[PDB]
């Protein structure tokens, strides 16, 4: 019993964190085999950031300009290439701590663990969700760029995020490990704003199922709803539309608890209408949306 | 910016997790040097009587896909120490520390000697932890990291009927009035860790949340008279001193922040949130706030 926001064990990722220094700029890199991945803005100055021409800035660099540090050992850069917004630094040593890994691009609503690093050293691990507006509500300070987001299902680390920037609202934007940004963001200091955020509906429903599995039933009601009527109500509270995919995904939790998805949708409609009335669900006074249906099944079963 | 419930990087502890099987019971062990530490209920009570009947070859210890050979066994309070032939090459610099209620630590939840998740939690004033543990999680450990030294402070033993968890320090001494036996046991009435709520209000100020601040201050005695009424732990002069750096960084005196907390307790938040929470968070110590809002690494 119990429900916690749980991150994956960070050990496999810790052994990949390195420090990347280019001029006055120092950030984190991900050392996998003989390649160190890092945000390409490591080659920029604060001046270059407004309208940088990364191809132009990168052609002027040589391998000895990139100082890569793995613990107390300096790695030797033997090549460099750019793939979208990520810089790939070919090094002369393959990381012996390289785990079984994949590069996966995630969809909004998906969760992952973040190993926050500064100067190539891990400081903490926390759980995140890719928000519907493609930002992440992380905890990042200056020097955290290059910190990665990941999932460790089985013995394979799926890297899904690399931190690149903080938006004016304190939310974070980054790319997958192929350098493609999540969202309409660019690695420039030009005016950028996160779009209006929405609540990840399928995740709130999954978390209501986790509460039922943990013995919390006060929020359940005798009502059901059509999928369309649920969405018409949900949209008014800035909740993401619930698709038939989401309803299918929630099927196992619906079978395990005996509460139909549209039946749980009716509880959610009621919670949106009434609030909690001094009550909590899984120790929270708000509806939690950073637990996917997969996270709930993994943690509860 | 941002404030998250953050656990320590679990790598140093992951390299210590092993599977311990004795009879029908399989749980987790902590392999440090040539000793595997695990809950003594793995032999299950008269634990001295049950242990004298066991031989080394009854404990099947597994580190990944390698079976460790047990060469001795002894009991220290509620922990079983299995002397093994092989010293763990991944043994980090470590200490066994007993924590006080209100202190936080990271839990590496394991099943079958394999780590599945890491989460940050707090030793409740009633000596329980609000963890996330399923069957097979016994032997999962709680820890903090100081520079490069892992301070092990908790080993999971049981779940109480309310879904909260009870365990021991690494010397086998339970936190709280709990015993490792199937009997009627209940967690005492819980209280809110006051110094931690104040630390979390300072973290909100550092992050730009100031709506809860007021022009008022309070005496330490008047704050405690109010705090006792809301099942909050008494705030000591130690706590006020500990909050000193956050008070200096934000420009808000501790007793000034106490008066904001007093208003939050009598009036509520009024549809508002603090750091994305509609409740006052008490599982961040003053040190956790300083570490996160300054970025200390390991
Ligand atoms: C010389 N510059 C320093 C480094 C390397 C080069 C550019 N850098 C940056 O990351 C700067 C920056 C950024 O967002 N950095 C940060 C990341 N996460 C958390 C932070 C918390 C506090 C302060 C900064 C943070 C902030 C200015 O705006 C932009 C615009 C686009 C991009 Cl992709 C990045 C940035
Ligand atoms: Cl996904």
């Amino acid at each position: 019993s119990g429900f916690r926001k749980m991150a994956f064990p960070s050990g496999k990722v810790e052994g990949c964190m390195v420090q990347v220094t280019c001029g006055t700029t120092t950030l984190n890199g991900l050392w996998l085999d003989d390649v160190v991945y890092c945000p390409r803005h490591v080659i920029c100055t604060s001046e270059d950031m407004l309208n940088p021409n990364y191809e132009d800035l990168l052609i002027r660099k040589s391998n000895h300009n990139f100082l890569v540090q793995a613990g107390n050992v300096q790695l030797r850069v033997i090549g460099h290439s750019m793939q979208n917004c990520v810089l790939k630094l070919k090094v002369d040593t393959a990381n012996p701590k390289t785990p079984k890994y994949k590069f996966v691009r995630i969809q909004p609503g998906q969760t992952f663990s973040v190993l926050a690093c500064y100067n190539g050293s891990p400081s903490g691990v926390y759980q995140c969700a890719m928000r519907p507006n493609f930002t992440i509500k992380g905890s990042f300070l200056n020097g955290s760029c290059g910190s990665v987001g990941f999932n460790i299902d089985y013995d394979c680390v799926s890297f899904c995020y690399m931190h690149h920037m903080e938006l004016p609202t304190g939310v974070h934007a980054g790319t997958d490990l192929e350098g493609n940004f999540y969202g309409p963001f660019v690695d420039r200091q030009t005016a950028q704003a996160a779009g209006t955020d929405t609540t990840i509906t399928v995740n709130v429903l999954a978390w209501l199922y986790a509460a039922v599995i943990n013995g919390d039933r006060w929020f359940l009601n005798r009502f059901t709803t059509t999928l369309n009527d649920f969405n018409l109500v949900a949209m008014k509270y800035n909740y993401e539309p619930l698709t038939q995919d989401h309803v299918d995904i929630l099927g196992p939790l619906s079978a395990q608890t005996g509460i139909a998805v549209l039946d749980m949708c009716a509880s959610l409609k009621e919670l949106l209408q009434n609030g909690m009335n001094g009550r909590t669900i899984l120790g929270s006074a708000l509806l939690e949306d950073e637990f996917t249906p997969f996270d709930v099944v993994r943690q509860c079963s």
